[PDB]
């Protein structure tokens, strides 16, 4: 049955990508037991994590381009098998360049997880339900990030880092063998009905780059607020460290509920409409949430003092988390959905490369502006870029969203 | 008397820059008598005019940078003496490379006219009256453009192109000798009271480049509408050639009244305010007029048919001309006004180089988008860029407008 296959393939892909995001950050999760066992440096740890970041940028791009050509089930379970072999070799490693090289290989293999998920969600799930199941699979990412450090500290208190990370890699190998048999990349695999364009017809479509610059701005504003809202509450808003950490936790909880709400309400907006090729019924709430980022960063910049209570801090953290992790889910939804069927993952990779560009823009120039001028000037520049792109995307909401050839 | 010097120096500079803009386009003005006398090609004529355009781009930049170092009266009357010597040599010329080289030298010498006007208006006129006298000197430019072809056709019907252009150059020589003695570049020349920063302190100020990108967008949208609104009414709006030409004349008359209204009402807004260094009281109506460009191009794009009358065409032409030539005057006003006193012309030149960039963007990529997609898609991309920069400049209205050092 078609719904039985939707349930089974998405549950296997749910557990699979939870294992993916758990083993994208396992060295981050079991970091205290490893630095108790063997000594490292701060710059050495940063080199390992930056090697993963560079390899995972390259691998998101290469895996998005390759997921259109080769199948999704083999690319998915081969990525999880490579992650498992990497963690098996990593737990039995002792010297620092072997740590850095194997974690570079894990950065290469973590990219092979999500564009197969994008191809499966593209060919299986209807556009009237694509956003909410996309949001539940990003909730699998968030569930891995939640249950990661807790049970990681449990298994690092019970067993060592070698045993925990080796059993995690062996679990990736087992879930790879048991998720190769439980992903079908199209409904035409089991005999069900499915639901021509080239790459230059995707790249010359303006909606890919409007979507990419909107995702660039939204991810850069998300990343600068996520990385420096703690210091913005410490230094220019007079709040303590507990209020800044609880503001980050409010932004994360609001981000989970905002990703799920963006998916579900954008699928409600897609079911009620969808007769024309120009425009997108997901823009009608993507713009609500980008205006929510505007109103949220304004009411967090000018209406936060040292005397305004923690309730307003938590409310504004939840509303900016809502209004920010919603659009990142929606730019992923549209980069997979408004693309041609054989140019879906390429479109999502070209959009997701702007995550790397915006992460660099929120790391070095945002901290540069916050060091030279002030923190409020830097976060206000972020609010200006986000609100100007909110207005620009409200203008550009009615370009030809369905990409590829024009006929 | 201080007001007597304001009147006399501005009247001499008024007649001077009228002679400047009349002799910037005299070969364009007396073009029919010259093509009756000697034969040319369309690409030859285009090479002459493009040589002037390139030399005048280079000369606006070099003259703006040089007007801060050397005096304004000598640079001004030396520019007018060079224009006069060029036209004296040009009227007595016969061969095509001499035409192109002398008109290149006129392109080099027309740049030497306006940054001395900017320095004189900067040091003489108060910021509570700077915009309206700036607008009257741009009205001198428009008066030269109005009385140019009319009396040019009169003097080309009476005398030849040689006699007319030679008497025009001799009038530039006479007005140069009689305007060197009637421009004082500071009130400290005659003993009146006047009204430290470096170049890297100007270039690293963000308001110069926010102002430059706003002027880039406004001049590109002005230039694409001015160059292609005729064809947009011919081809996609069903209007005849007379309605398109009268729409352009309505945009020009509206542009003159909008430049003067921007200057006068921005000086009224400057007199009523002006206590802080952040923000600019001219932004409060520069944003009204950029929103006027937005509303004007929207109500000209979607509420113009083949059945909507010529009254709505003329009203929308006047309102977009208002709302477009207002801001170009105001970006000049602010590029001269919000700059340091010894970095005024450099700031105006760095802003005015974006006129060259936006003129190229409205020439080749705008016609490229209008050839590939449609005319309404191209003008809608122009409306999107103008409205997105309207919103971005409404955000950025409160950056530190006073440029230079921070103390």
């Amino acid at each position: 049955g078609y719904g039985y296959y939707r349930t089974v393939i998405f549950s296997a892909m749910f557990g699979g990508y939870s294992l993916y995001y758990f083993n994208r950050k396992t060295f981050s999760f079991v970091m205290p037991s490893l630095v108790e066992e063997i000594p490292l440096d701060k710059d050495d740890l940063g080199f390992i994590t930056s090697s993963q970041s560079a390899a995972y940028a390259i691998s998101k791009f290469v895996s998005g381009v390759l997921s259109d050509q080769m199948s999704a089930r083999w690319l998915f379970s081969s990525g999880l098998l490579l992650v498992g072999l990497v963690n098996i070799f990593f737990a039995w490693s002792s010297t620092v360049p072997v740590f850095a090289a194997l974690w570079f290989l894990n950065g290469l293999a973590q990219g092979l997880g999500w564009p197969p998920c994008g191809k499966v969600l593209r060919k299986w799930f209807e556009p009237s339900q694509f956003g909410t199941w996309w949001a539940i699979l990003s909730t699998s990412m968030n569930l891995a990030g939640g249950l990661g450090p807790i049970l990681a500290t449990i298994l690092a208190q019970s067993y060592s880092w070698r045993s925990t990370l080796a059993l995690s890699g062996a679990l990736c190998v087992v879930v790879s063998f048991l998720c190769l048999l439980l992903i079908h990349n199209e409904p035409a695999d089991v005999g069900l009905r499915n639901l021509e364009s080239t790459l230059q017809e995707l790249l010359l479509s303006p909606y890919l780059w409007v979507l990419s610059t909107g995702y660039l701005v939204v991810f850069g504003v998300k990343t600068c607020c996520t990385d420096w809202g703690q210091f913005f509450l410490i230094q220019e808003k007079g709040q303590s460290a507990l209020v800044g950490s609880s503001y980050m936790s409010a932004l994360e909880v609001g981000g989970l509920v905002g990703s799920i709400a963006a998916g579900y309400l954008s699928d409600r907006a897609m079911a009620k409409a969808g007769l024309s090729n120009y425009g997108n019924p997901r823009h009608g709430l993507l713009l609500f949430m980008m205006a929510g980022m505007t109103v949220s960063m304004y009411l967090f910049r000018v209406t936060v003092t040292s005397d305004s209570p923690k309730l307003w801090i938590l409310v504004l953290g939840a509303v900016f988390g809502f209004s920010s992790y919603g659009p990142i889910a929606l730019f992923g939804v549209i980069a997979n959905e408004s693309a041609p069927p054989n140019l879906c993952g390429t479109s999502h990779a070209i959009v997701g490369l702007m995550a790397n560009v915006g992460g660099f823009l929120a790391g070095l120039p945002f901290s540069t502006i916050a060091k030279h001028y002030s923190w409020s000037t830097a976060f206000w520049v972020a609010e200006v870029i986000c609100a100007a792109s909110t207005a620009a995307f409200f203008l550009l909401r009615n370009i030809r969203t369905k990409m590829g050839r024009v006929s």
